[PDB]
């Protein structure tokens, strides 16, 4: 908004940007009438009372300075004319604010452009994320960036006495970079403002914007870019600002992908195990990449999305065991982004591994819908000197991507400590579209007791007989405490995901307590499975054999077959189980991103 | 929520905390009926279909373990009884959540206790904020803290096999401390969890909680304290959690105090100037403290408030000139809190001085009400190599106190750079309850021109004559650019405070451009005034003398008299004006805090 003050002493000269509101102070220097050239529209809510509001609007840009005029006449005495020469310009900075009112808003009916972190590597043969320099080295790189467009409509000579400057706050320049195209940098970590070399008349200049940081504890994730129109007419004074406009970009969050999303690519380490996963992949329709152990624990493949582009992004875990380089060389690349968090030289724990990191399927909870589901990750029930957690920097980061609003589950009771070890999700053809698989000691005691009741108490696990497993009073106590622990999470998941019992399938699974009374799988942990659509790669439990078949496998089939799930039991025993993890821990999946556009959520 | 599983194999034993929801899984091990002792109420929404929900509620705490029982009978065959022995306890952690549903919410109808930073010094003769140690050294200190209360109702022997532990996340322990009273620490930066020594029966233990950090960029300002009930019955297993409850405190923000709040105490430095402010104070009803120059620029007196207590808190500016120690020795003390921000060894600017920091009066803006008004502070219109700003750490801090939602105004055009130099607010007996005073070159040219018209063009400012001031073409150009700058802010303030023109009074004030074309006051800056209720201490302009009186003083009186304001013109010329500041820059005020409770705002 602007208030021009006019005077009989002499004429006023002023610019009006189309779309702003220009009022007029007629009273300050001195009844009155107003007449203006045809291009000016004087609405006028005359007596010389200062409560009278007089606005001026223009419809077309001027073709020449002082193009349009307003004449205010003051009247017992003869008239006194105060003159005002106006020049109208179009000054509009444009973005994709309708995601295909200078505030960013969530929702299908909100407004605000979207910006991707340029955290992938389109560059020829380098090893750096594209955004860690001040150059656009490849044409393909521009697809990842967001287009912003300055449009001006001015007289041929306007920029004789005006300059436009594009700028970002100092607090946000470390998070964004802006290239101008005919590509060179105009804004970035080094430069917060830049004078545009614009010609008079009708012009358009394209800018390409990338982000350099994902939202975090210290970054809500909004970047503001402003254009300012400056009067540089009087050579003995500074620039005076005449008009300021600006777009607000929101930095796209890193988004995770539940087991219910159609798989696209599988990952593992390098013999018979390797072959069975390679059969599942080929059935699941996805391509396969291999590495020459715990491919689950070191990385998590998410994605970032915007109306113009969407690409997968690896979340490299701060645990830095043998697979440490795999995310930065093999996965990162063209349309494959990269993020990491946490201390990299050491200072982590086992809950920092990404088998401790999962997402739920889309869910609705006492009204609040979570279209991308909710990150699940494990920790203790309270902090003590013995208790473990995922590092605060990872928790903080997942929360700052506000979209899959994380839930803390209880995993510290397990030796290894991964939510993976007691839970999985699977597709289902009805009811919310999935099932929760929770590991269940109750279920396996039931199954074994029924087996001994039907006469098979001499049947051998692995070698232990059913009769002995059930009579073992310590095994039972251990598995009761483990039931308490899993049950605590059952109810967490129930509350935080809005699940009912009919959303949940118990899978027979027995546990044992070992070092520091932490829990480990008594036989191969079936819930630690690889979900490749409806083709499931479950660990071979090597269960009691009744009627020419493992009664364990049989029970799971009874449970998952009627959901249209096809169970394959992979042998991972000497290769994986005895080393504290299973099929799910020896693998990873790239899955299809949600169709639902994260920015349409109202978190 | 809890789901107890009952079995014919043998009786189940379980605790139920009053106020939780206990359901029953009758189907897992195996028509049926339920009968329970009188203390249990079985609502029951029978056939043995697993879709049948069976909850149990208790009304009184048990007097002894397994006090209450539920008997589930299974029935062609004769009955099979599964038994369940329940023990009910009261476990309730209490706070002042109704500020005189385990989420903190803003508003007159929301919920959540409030926590003060213990940033004052009640301690005898020390020099440290109370909260920088793990001791409560004085009884008086407990008034600043918030009371939390654990109530238990259990059988005399319950804590034979259960322990309660109080805890805070590791991410929040550095921001809170908790003392237990009969006072010693149980939680804090060192300790995230603690085992409570509670006796069976009916007990209550008081805790006293203080906060150690104000909300900031890295602290939204919520602290969560949780109690956990742990079963420690089986000596060969870890503790199993049975019940978790928790209160959420919000850390009270630092709140600033507009010129419209009744003054309580004035501050200055040590001759005739000093005496005139001492007359104004004594009329304004407030006490006076003095220091043996720019008392405005180094500190800002705000306050923190909670239902139990409210105290003033100094905001010591990172500029560290001669007055650097004044906030930490003279102001800080009993019921006088302390905060600071920004780099303290150097790395600041003049916009960092707190004459660059003001608040508006309470205001409403296109619907959104701001009951505590809005922080105003100055910066440039865009960032260049020459432009100045208030340090990001100060801006970040003021914004994180979400309450007086800051507005950036344009002050970098002034030499010194303070919003103080072009604006003040004053009480008014009508219309929103105040006036905005903006400095106005327009007004003074008008006044002088009218004076020369009425024959006084030989009248002497200071020595310059009116005739010459008006004929001076450079003075005029300078004052036009300065008008552009003040006008830019007029409209900012109009938009961001919802002001209309009738909220604003122009005060005649002429400026000159000097070093680097920055602006300074041509004569004593009248808008830089000390507002002590309705008693105003304005700088003596030493204006042209007409009719035995400065026509400048006269104009201001014409302007402020009819608002019931009493102008006193203090001479600060050789003492203050010639050193780049005025009365407002040579002073400070403690003012009465808003009656409106900040937590009732919906920011
Ligand atoms: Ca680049
Ligand atoms: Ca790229
Ligand atoms: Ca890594
Ligand atoms: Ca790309
Ligand atoms: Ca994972
Ligand atoms: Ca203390
Ligand atoms: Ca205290
Ligand atoms: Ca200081
Ligand atoms: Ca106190
Ligand atoms: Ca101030």
């Amino acid at each position: 908004g602007t208030l021009i003050r006019v005077t009989p002493e002499q004429p006023t000269h002023a610019v009006c940007v189309l779309g702003t509101l220009t009022q007029l102070d007629i009273c300050s220097s001195a009844s009155f009438s107003i007449n203006a050239s045809p291009g000016v529209v004087v609405d006028i809510a005359w007596p010389l009372d200062p409560g009278v509001e007089v606005t001026l609007t223009m419809k077309a840009a001027s073709g020449s300075t002082g193009d349009q005029k307003v004449q205010i006449s003051y009247y017992k005495t003869p008239p006194v004319k105060a003159l005002l020469y106006l020049t109208a310009v179009e000054i509009s900075l444009c973005a994709d604010i309708t995601r295909t009112q200078r505030t960013w808003t969530w929702g299908p009916c909100g407004q605000g452009a979207i910006l991707l972190v340029n955290c992938d590597r389109d560059n020829l043969e380098s090893s750096a994320m594209d955004c860690e320099d001040d150059e656009v080295l490849d044409s393909e790189d521009l697809q990842d960036m967001s287009l912003m467009t300055l449009s001006t409509k001015t007289p041929k000579d306007f920029f004789t006495n005006h300059t436009l400057v594009l700028h970002v706050a100092r607090s946000e320049m470390d998070k964004v970079r802006v290239f101008q195209a005919t590509c060179s940098v105009v804004l970035g970590p080094k430069w917060p403002s830049h004078y545009l070399m614009v010609p008079g008349g009708k012009h358009n200049m394209d800018f390409y914007v990338e982000a350099l940081a994902f939202p975090d504890t210290d970054f809500p994730g909004l970047i503001t870019l402003t254009i300012s129109l400056l009067d540089t007419s009087n050579l003995e004074l500074p620039e005076a600002v005449v008009f300021q406009d600006s777009v607000v970009f929101r930095v796209a969050p890193w988004i995770m992908t539940p087991n219910t999303q159609p798989p696209q690519e599988v990952y593992a380490c390098s013999e018979d195990f390797l072959k069975s996963v390679t059969t599942l992949a080929m059935k699941a329709k996805c391509k396969l990449t291999i590495c020459p152990q715990w491919m689950q624990d070191e990385m998590e493949i998410g994605y970032i999305q915007a109306p113009h582009k969407t690409l997968p992004v690896v979340f490299d875990s701060p645990r830095n065991r043998g697979l440490k380089e795999f995310p930065i060389k093999r996965v990162m690349g063209p349309d494959f982004g990269y993020v990491t968090r946490g201390p990299q030289t050491g200072g982590i724990s086992g809950l920092d591994s990404f088998g401790n990191l999962e997402v739920s399927p889309p869910v609705t909870v006492r009204g609040k819908e979570y279209p991308l589901g909710r990150i699940l990750f494990g920790d203790s029930c309270y902090p003590s000197n013995d208790s473990r957690q995922m590092h605060q920097a990872l928790q903080d980061f997942l929360s700052a991507q506000q979209v899959q609003a994380p839930v803390k589950l209880y995993s510290d009771w397990l030796s290894v400590g991964h939510v993976d070890e007691f839970l999985s999700f699977v597709p289902a053809p009805d009811r919310k579209g999935f099932r929760l698989l929770l590991a269940s000691p109750r279920s396996c005691y039931k199954l074994f007791q029924e087996q001994q009741n039907e006469g098979h108490g001499e049947a051998l696990l692995f070698q232990q007989k059913i009769k002995n497993i059930l009579s073992n009073k310590t095994l039972r106590e251990h598995n009761s405490f483990v039931e308490r622990c899993i049950d605590w999470n059952r109810e967490l998941l129930k509350r935080e995901l809005g699940l009912a019992e009919s959303d949940i399938i118990d899978i027979p699974q027995l546990f044992k307590l070992k070092e520091f009374s932490k829990a480990e799988a008594f036989f191969p942990n079936m819930v630690n499975m690889l979900v490749l659509g409806k083709h499931l790669g479950i660990p071979k439990p090597f269960g009691p054999v009744i009627n020419g078949r493992c009664c364990l496998e049989e029970k799971v089939c009874s449970l998952l077959e009627p959901l249209g799930l096809q169970c394959t039991f992979i042998n991972d025993f000497f290769t994986y189980h005895i080393r504290h993890g299973e099929v799910h821990a020896g693998t990873n999946v790239r899955r299809k991103p949600f169709s639902f556009k994260w920015w349409n959520m109202v978190p």
